[PDB]
């Protein structure tokens, strides 16, 4: 055949192995690209081809004609809505529910990762210490969890009374934020529910094999 | 009332005013309530329910069970979806060029509003000034805009050959951008096709009303 995807992605961040659970939740095959960042390949010419945000992860499906798109939950999207007919993973299309689940990878997408990425921004590579920006995005962090927790403690799953991409969609960034982002953090007393949801995706077959997979990596 | 949608929202922030101009857009019928932020409206146990992010906007069709659904972009989804059945301002869901759509409404949602949002907040809320934050997240707008006009500039729209709820959806930041995050900005000659792009998108019909109301509210 030749495998089906190409996944453009970089050793370890946390939306290319978001990608990646997707796509091996669905057993669909893929090659990852691995793009150097630190030598600035997302930025030249022939990725910015690819992905003219020069943003990693993007993806193309050799079996439609060369499909391309990129942003990780649009990615996510295709790959579920296209693939995942059985509904293994995803609710179907066409139903109030879909927006639903839509609307939890937009607060995925827009609430999760920018925050958390700034968190980790300030901790790590801005070129002074501002103390009033790492607890702005710390903050920022446990909010996002308690809103998760207060959907959570209330409903085993966020949508379709499944496990689906809109649950996957919170693991990598979480996982960032409990063993690096926060000080003196205890996932399971301060957010219950969050933290046993969070156990229970991590041991799924699926996305053990991949977070054993990104344990490997980086 | 009487109304299909409820739309809660409020006079100043930008995703409430986007969703408005899908609204008007599609000629639907909708009360806005202008919740008070400062008052902590959105983090009262009545909007919760809502939406338990405790922001605007949040949605409500009347006509569909007063089925509800948040954040922005997710609400703007399901309005074409269900109610842009001649594809005025949308792509059709189950093509290709949806997922293109889908992206371009990511790249907003997750590349544009967050981190415009925290020029914003650095500029005007954060309650120390701190230069190079608010450098920071210049630069990122200006990175984000130049992301824009590299694509305006080989094609006419985002997606499908003609204006969506993609292209749509740019505007509110944009404007807040434009006028207030960044100093002495010239919109035309530093981002000529996006700017042409803005310009046009702001003379259609529906959009022009909507930010006539912006206009006013803020005022
Ligand atoms: N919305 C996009 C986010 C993709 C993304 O952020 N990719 C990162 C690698 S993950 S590393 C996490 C990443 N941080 C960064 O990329 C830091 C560098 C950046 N230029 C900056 O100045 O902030 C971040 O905060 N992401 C927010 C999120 O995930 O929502 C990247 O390609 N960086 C190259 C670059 O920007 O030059 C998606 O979901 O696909
Ligand atoms: N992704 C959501 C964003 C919705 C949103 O941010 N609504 C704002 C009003 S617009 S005002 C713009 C807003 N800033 C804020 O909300 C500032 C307060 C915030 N808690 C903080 O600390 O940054 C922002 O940066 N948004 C990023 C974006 O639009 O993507 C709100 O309800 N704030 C109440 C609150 O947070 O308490 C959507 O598109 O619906
Ligand atoms: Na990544
Ligand atoms: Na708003």
């Amino acid at each position: 055949h030749g495998k089906q995807f190409t996944l453009y992605t970089h050793n370890s961040g946390p939306n290319g192995w978001k990608v990646a659970i997707v796509l091996e939740e669905l057993g669909l095959s893929y090659e990852p690209v691995f793009l150097d960042l630190m030598k600035g390949e997302h930025k030249a010419p022939e990725y910015l081809k690819i992905n003219p945000n020069g943003r990693v992860p993007a993806l193309i499906d050799h079996k439609n004609n060369n499909y391309t798109v990129w942003e990780s939950n649009a990615v996510t999207q295709y790959l579920v809505d296209k693939y995942d007919n059985d509904r293994k993973i995803s609710v179907a299309p066409g139903t109030n529910e879909y927006y639903t689940q839509l609307q939890w990878l937009y607060f995925q997408a827009s609430g999760q990762g920018p925050y958390y990425g700034q968190a980790a921004w300030f901790s790590v590579y801005h070129p002074e210490k501002i103390p009033s920006a790492i607890e702005r995005y710390r903050n920022e962090i446990k909010r996002v969890l308690g809103v998760l927790e207060s959907t959570l403690s209330k409903q085993e799953w966020l949508v379709g009374n499944k496990a689906t991409v809109a649950d996957f969609s919170f693991l990598t960034w979480n996982d960032i934020a409990a063993n690096l982002l926060l000080e003196n953090f205890r996932f399971e007393e301060e957010f219950p529910a969050t933290a046993k949801w969070n156990k229970k995706l991590l041991e799924r077959p699926a996305i053990a094999k991949v977070w054993e997979e990104k344990a490997k990596a980086a």
